[PDB]
């Protein structure tokens, strides 16, 4: 029936995103599914013939791609319980100057908190790159620096007492996440049957997550 | 003090990170950091423990043993090689190999294995164990990891675990610190907590001497 290459811009999705494939494949014994890792822009991939599919965090809209919604959740700042900004309730894109920002290594054009939050104010902390959400939970509990990550990710590290979470903006910083896939494709049913998988197992198996429309 | 943690492979994290949950309390003097050879960045004063695959034994480095485990093959269940019970250096050959993105020199497989055998089959990189299980599940290619990291993904049917030669692949897991630091007490402490909790909560797991 066809081929799944996934194209995914946060590490995070990855969480989520491997318990998917393995309700997927018994189903679709014919489609022969494969991750795009080993970079760049998940919707420029799309258009090269590199991937088939793409999870990403914006649905901004170009010719020949079709965005599906799949969900949306809230980026909450993390630091030491120790650390001068747990006094404070409510962040601000200015409490992020003079902290080192710990994220993954990939450009702030797919990380929502420098995107929305600091690039816009002209804030730019010294940045710190960890590949693990595990690694990143614990260079912040050392007050090696503070980070944003999504809400049900941070949830059980929080249960331990290594690191505090705390809302971005008087607003909040939330991610909307999108499914994308090649016009010409939308007529595979494998494709629609797996953004369906997703839906069904976020919403069952994560925390604090919201419908959200196209 | 000081505690800059230099990391040979990307498995120790798992156990790693709980382990620095612990010492912090006991400890809130001490900065801990995590960095980014390891024995190598000891030396040049830019960690100061380094959690290593083997204790060869250079001056100015005191080796702590930590523990031991075997290191077991994946493939997925439709996959030719689940029907060898024990693989082979030859059965790696005109196989996709999964590893984590670091050259051999950190990877007991092809550095025990398939190095001293003239075998390098076409490899394939992910930072991810959860992602390197649905490569391997999906029949993208083959893996060695550790029995306690594939553990959880066994029950599911994503993969099967087989033994690598008629000896056993094993991982021998040590902790390194410079000479004059082996009288920092918090450095043995958390050595101590590292033990303890990999024989408590990991399966498959030896002394080492």
């Amino acid at each position: 029936a066809g081929e799944l290459r996934i194209a995914v811009e946060s590490h995070t999705s990855f969480d989520w995103l491997m318990p998917a494939m393995g309700e997927f494949r018994p189903m679709w014994p014919q489609v022969e599914l494969d991750i795009v890792s080993g970079q760049a822009d998940p919707v420029g991939l799309l258009l090269q013939h590199r991937a088939d599919l793409a999870i990403v965090s914006e649905a901004e809209k170009q010719n020949g791609i079709s965005f599906q919604p799949l969900f949306a959740y809230e980026m909450v700042g993390i630091c030491a319980p120790d650390h001068p900004l747990a006094a404070k309730n409510v962040w601000t894109a200015e409490d992020f100057i003079g902290e080192t920002l710990i994220t993954y290594p990939v450009p702030d054009e797919m990380l929502d908190l420098p995107k929305k939050i600091l690039i816009p104010k002209n804030i730019n902390p010294p940045r710190r790159h960890s590949e693990l959400t595990i690694a990143i939970i614990q260079l912040v509990a050392s007050r090696r620096g503070i980070a944003a990550l999504p809400y049900w990710t941070v949830m059980p590290y929080l249960e331990k007492g290594y690191v505090v979470h705390r809302q971005i903006t008087a607003d909040g910083l939330q991610s909307k996440l999108y499914a994308a896939i090649r016009t010409e494709d939308t007529d595979k049913s494998y494709l629609n049957n797996f953004c369906q998988i997703i839906r069904e197992r976020g919403f069952a198996d994560l925390p604090g997550l919201s419908e959200l429309e196209p």
